[PDB]
């Protein structure tokens, strides 16, 4: 059976943290809705990209669970999301079954507004650390692309690839990962 | 005067290779138009992303001329550039102004196909290569970015950074350029 990716699409995010993944996840092979927080008319993205979602979020949470719920960054569509109620129901329900939960760049914060995931090696963009990080629940991490517990983190724009193999490498293996790599062109 | 983008989006366009461009060349401050080939509705790109383009090709032209254009790959993306007369007429245009044209993946076989820049070093994605060397007009690199002429082409998605940052350093030079890839946390 395919694997299952609900990507939560917030005005103000940051549109290439959100077509990256998209894009690499369906190249594995992975069914992914993405679902717009607000309803299923279009979003604008923090650099005015309009993206029209797949699903309301609303309407994707009746078809869940899934085997990884992603949060891009930006920070407008991270605070979107940390504001969210549906998105505190999604994540504390990812988290009780022990799915993967993925964010990226300001996208973690929403872990913490959300109670998620604490005691949690994480990552974020440099210059989310500081709400990342207040109250020392979590510990910061330097690295690219973090993995501690249920919950898989990122930097930024930049980091987007290597944050999207990680999660075709927890969903559908190595190899997988590996082969729609290579006609990527990374570096 | 703030330098002007013109981005075409034509069904099937890669969207990474699409919003990458868009969204740091929108960070450098450059004016970017997202032009649907088709018209005015949203595109179904290659992975299934929909964008809501900022006007129809038809209404941008009439808005130019633009300090870059730049061709999105996508093998049926870029296979519907390549048979448009509208984009036929728009590189002409570019080229004979000595203006910047810019193409990724197999974006710049639509340059092939409309006559544009031969005598050129270029390079694509590996698996456009034939059909961009058909007939010897251009000389091919395997360069990540390659600039020659007018004429500025890149490999594919794990590229796009790069080209995107080579546009904005054409345009708005080094030291903006470098400004806009700080943030990003690229590699
Ligand atoms: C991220 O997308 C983000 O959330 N933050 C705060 C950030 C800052 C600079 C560049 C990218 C990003
Ligand atoms: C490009 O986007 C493209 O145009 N081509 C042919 C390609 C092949 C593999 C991966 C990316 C791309």
């Amino acid at each position: 059976a395919s694997k299952r990716a609900l990507v939560i699409l917030a005005k103000g995010a940051e549109e290439m943290e959100t077509v990256i993944p998209v894009d690499v996840m369906r190249r594995a092979g992975i069914k992914v809705t993405v679902a717009g927080l607000a309803g299923k008319d279009p979003v604008q993205c923090s650099r005015d990209v309009v993206i029209c979602p797949d699903a309301s979020l609303e309407d994707a949470k009746k078809e869940g669970p899934y085997d990884v719920v992603v949060l891009p960054g930006g920070n407008l569509g991270a605070q979107n999301l940390s504001e969210s109620a549906a998105v505190k129901e999604i994540l504390k329900e990812q988290e009780n079954r022990k799915g993967l939960i993925a964010a990226i760049c300001a996208g973690p914060t929403a872990l913490l507004a959300h109670e998620i995931g604490f005691g949690s090696k994480v990552t974020t963009h440099p210059l989310a650390k500081d709400k990342m990080m207040n109250g020392g629940h979590y510990t910061y991490s330097e690295n690219r692309v973090e993995k501690d517990g249920l919950i898989l983190t990122s930097r930024g724009p930049g980091t987007s690839f290597e944050f999207a193999l990680a999660i075709v490498e927890a969903l559908n293996g190595k190899e997988v990962a590996a082969q729609v790599k290579a006609p990527l062109v990374l570096k």
